[PDB]
């Protein structure tokens, strides 16, 4: 499913997203952008270490899903991979909450320090009526 800006938003704010670990609605959508462009169907594979990054929120396998073919990975959102491609994003949105939980916050993704970090976010929420 490819998301729309507002409705996006919206549906973050329920599952409790605005402000989780420090993190405001604004940078999660700047995130969602700049990794997958709001699409939950999105895959990447990362020929240099064999892992996949899964859906809208480009999550990787190698520490956070279980995809079976990737070398040395954990779970630790003790989900499997396919969990993180579904139209509704309960369980990505929940272990994206893992993610942050780590010392590197935000961090942990590179496209949120290249594209979000430092910058004005307001416009990712603007007029959403969140
Ligand atoms: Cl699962
Ligand atoms: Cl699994
Ligand atoms: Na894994």
């Amino acid at each position: 499913k490819v998301f729309e800006r507002c409705e996006l938003a919206r549906t973050l704010k329920r599952l409790g997203m605005d402000g989780y670990r420090g993190i405001s609605l604004a940078n999660w959508m700047c995130l969602a952008k700049w990794e997958s462009g709001y699409n939950t169907r999105a895959t990447n594979f990362n020929a240099g270490d064999r892992s996949t990054d899964y859906g809208i929120f480009q999550i990787n396998s190698r520490y956070w899903c279980n995809d079976g073919k990737t070398p040395g990975a954990v779970n630790a959102c003790h989900l499997s991979c396919s969990a993180l491609l579904q139209d509704n994003i309960a369980d990505a949105v929940a272990c994206a909450k893992r993610v942050v939980r780590d010392p590197q916050g935000i961090r942990a993704w590179v496209a949120w320090r290249n594209r979000c970090q430092n910058r004005d976010v307001r416009q990712y929420v603007q007029g959403c009526g969140v």
